[PDB]
């Protein structure tokens, strides 16, 4: 790939190959609570996922993805700022080199250890992820900040699956899992129009950032960093980090559901 998180192909250099990197709707961003607008037209977030839609876990070199079958509405996101139903298709994480950083979004300048992203595409208006991916209202991603602390038992199935996809390109069946079990108890959120946090960086994401964080232990984070970005047989290259720095709001307004 022509992009990554290293010095030469990293976030700071993405604009060379992907000009949109310097766009007006880029993510992640720093959420300044003193500037958020408490909107009353925002309904509660509603998620209903079918564990049978879980399909496969894949090492994609810079991270790993857990994909879901998206041929129907068995797993969907509704409510919040949406009028359309969004179909679940994947969830993944972002982490940093050390516990000091790792999340992509930040709140009042505070950086967390990792971040969970649960992605969905607008099946009410579009026919596929491919079509929806580049549409302004095509994607909806829930972001959950992960604060280093007690080990999180709900991450167990995901963590135990990593040993089967250690190197780039490896993939394995990952079934019977409901990602709503990874979300915090409260679904109060912030929302703003943004983009994918890595190439192609399409500004097609309506973000849903949870106010409440979830926990993750230092050892669990070590497991993410123990994944390898190289292909089997080559010198091991640990996946140390994959979080993009926060970008300028460019006048966008972050709304709060609380
Ligand atoms: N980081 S993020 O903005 O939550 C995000 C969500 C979905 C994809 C689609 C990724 C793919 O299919 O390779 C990429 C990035
Ligand atoms: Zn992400």
């Amino acid at each position: 790939p022509d992009w990554g998180y290293d010095d030469k192909n990293g976030p700071e250099q993405w604009s060379k190959l992907y000009p949109i990197a310097n766009g007006n709707n880029q993510s992640p961003v720093d959420i300044k609570t003193s500037e958020t607008k408490h909107d009353t037209s925002l309904k509660p977030i509603s998620v209903s996922y079918n564990p049978a839609t879980a399909k496969e876990i894949i090492n994609v070199g810079h991270s790993f993805h857990v994909n879901f079958e998206d041929n129907d509405n068995r797993s969907v996101l509704k409510g919040g700022p949406f009028s359309d139903s969004y179909r679940l298709f994947q969830f993944h994480f972002h982490w940093g080199s050390t516990n000091e950083h790792g999340s992509e979004h930040t709140v009042d300048g505070v950086k967390y250890s990792a971040e969970l992203h649960v992605a969905h595409w607008n099946s009410a208006k579009y026919s596929s992820l491919a079509e929806a991916a580049s549409k302004a209202d095509g994607l909806a991603v829930i972001g959950v900040l992960m604060k280093v602390g007690e080990a999180n038992p709900k991450l167990q199935k995901v963590l135990d699956a990593l040993q089967a996809i250690k190197t780039k390109g490896k993939r394995a069946p990952f079934t019977n899992f409901d990602p709503s079990t990874l979300l915090p108890s409260s679904l109060d959120f912030w929302t703003y129009p943004g983009s994918l946090t890595h190439p192609p960086l399409y500004e097609s994401v309506t973000w849903i950032i949870c106010k409440e964080s979830i926990s993750v232990s230092s050892e669990q984070l070590a497991q993410f960093r123990s994944l390898l970005s190289n292909v089997e047989g080559d010198n091991a290259v640990p996946m140390q980090h994959n979080n993009r720095p926060t970008q300028p709001l460019k006048g966008r307004t972050v709304r709060a559901s609380f």
